């Protein structure tokens, strides 16, 4: 980065002091003590287990200074009322000191996100950096910002939402110079309430933006009511200022033409949505002074962004939901709290498959049991456990849940009842059920996901 514990304290409001600590120039931030390095800034967040509980391991790992809501004794700490708020303010501040251009985008999608494409085009000319993975929430954005490489010219940030107001915060924090809203009214829209609201929330991407700023939004009527009053708005879709005049789809390729470009564009993916994303990514790419060719050239090669956490279907018209990345306690603890908000499909049955999360370290087993706090007999009807370190967690669930509502299958260097997990799951999973598969991606975990789908 480019900060100092003294500077940060100043920025956050170090309720303590700092004149006491050396004031060493920092290397970078981490909330995952297991990621901290020498001269880094530790930031203890409220995860599966509280972050503070890892401050000591932080320093043993390299921490130079640590954010904290309490006295740390014998270590450089910045005392604040709340770590996440402080972490946010630090990102907000950094964005002001970097004077880097921020491009906000809302709407992951799937194959190749508008976030990755827009970034891709901007790279051809400027040193750009983008939200890595799904770090598009109130923790990921500030993380992303601060992790920005030295001399970053264009920063493309993605902003997801779970509750109406989450994007208003993100926008207020990053102050996008430009923004894009792809939208797609959710189904069982967990936590949220309905399309019009989902639209009210994404449209908040504008709040932090300056007057006259370029905001791209769908032609879809459901946004009308929430258009900004003082921003330059461009609508995209059939009929709108920007529209796909022509599209052609091969078996696994695609070519489309945009009413503002003069030559079609090729994309190594298939979809009218990928088409719109690329189009909207380009229009913006142009505004930043990038030749239509550098673009057409750029799309030449892309980079499928491996699935992403989105619902799907097992040959059974069932509502799968395999999370392949983010193999950590907090991730699963949330991935659960969510999956257990959305009531059920048709019948009303809730299944949940869980397997070992590698690399949690020596405290792996202790870490898994922690999930027992996120498992409720009332909301979850059946819970299946696959793995080894997940064993004590299964035993705990079996004692908390109804008789027979839990299942456990072993998997080690000696055994692997994957065969039996298969069956059990098939038989257990009804054509009107929802099965959440979460946990480290393993060769087998992948196979099961397969069978389900066939
Ligand atoms: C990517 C942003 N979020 C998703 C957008 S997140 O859910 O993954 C999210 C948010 C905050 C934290 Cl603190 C974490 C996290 O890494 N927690 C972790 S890793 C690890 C432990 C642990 C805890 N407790 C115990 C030993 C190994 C994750």
């Amino acid at each position: 980065m480019k900060l100092t514990i003294h500077e940060i304290a100043q920025v956050v409001g170090a309720k303590n002091d700092i004149s006491i600590f050396e004031d060493t120039q920092l290397e970078k931030a981490e909330f995952d003590s297991r990621l901290i390095g020498t001269g880094d800034l530790f930031v203890p967040l409220k995860g599966a287990r509280d972050g503070h509980d890892f401050i000591e391991t932080a320093f043993e790992n390299g921490a130079a200074v640590t954010l904290s809501e309490k006295e740390v004794s014998n270590h450089p700490y910045i005392l604040v009322d709340d770590v996440l708020t402080a972490f946010q303010s630090l990102a907000s501040y950094y964005l002001e000191k970097t004077t880097v251009d921020v491009f906000a985008v809302t709407g992951s999608n799937g194959k190749t996100t508008t976030k990755d494409m827009l970034a891709h085009l901007l790279s051809t000319r400027y040193k750009t950096y983008k939200t890595q993975g799904n770090y598009n929430n109130e923790i990921g954005l500030p993380y992303t910002v601060l992790h920005m490489p030295e001399g970053t010219e264009k920063l493309v940030l993605e902003m997801g939402q779970d509750h109406l107001g989450d994007i208003h915060l993100l926008s207020e924090l990053a102050r996008p110079k430009t923004a894009i809203v792809t939208l797609v009214g959710e189904a069982h829209l967990a936590f949220f309430k309905d399309r019009s609201e989902i639209a009210k929330g994404k449209m908040q991407i504008a709040d932090g933006m300056a007057s006259g700023s370029l905001l791209l939004a769908p032609a879809d009527p459901i946004v009308e009511d929430y258009l900004p009053i003082d921003k330059k708005v461009v609508r995209f879709g059939q009929g709108a200022e920007l529209e796909i005049t022509d599209l052609v789809e091969r078996k696994d390729s695609l070519t489309f033409k945009a009413n503002f470009l003069e030559q079609a564009l090729d994309l190594p993916v298939t979809g009218k949505y990928n088409a719109t994303n690329a189009m909207i990514a380009s229009y913006v790419a142009l505004q930043e002074g990038v030749s239509e060719e550098q673009i057409r050239l750029a799309f030449q090669h892309l980079e499928l962004t491996r699935n992403r956490t989105e619902w799907k279907k097992a040959a059974n018209g069932a509502d799968i939901l395999s999370d392949v990345y983010n193999a950590n306690p907090t991730a699963m603890k949330l991935i659960l709290e969510t999956f257990s908000a959305i009531p059920a499909n048709e019948g009303g049955k809730k299944i949940a498959v869980l397997a070992d999360m590698k690399e949690l370290g020596d405290q792996s087993v202790q870490l898994h049991n922690q999930m027992i706090l996120s498992l409720s007999p009332d909301v979850l009807d059946i819970v299946i456990f696959y793995g080894e370190d997940i064993a004590q967690l299964a035993q705990l669930a079996s004692q908390m849940f109804p008789i027979g509502h839990v299942y456990y299958f072993k998997k080690t260097e000696d055994q692997d009842q994957f065969e039996d997990l298969v069956k059990q799951v098939k038989e257990s999973l009804g054509a009107h059920d929802q099965i959440l598969l979460k946990g480290s991606n393993s060769m087998n975990l992948a196979k099961l996901v397969e069978s389900l789908e066939n």
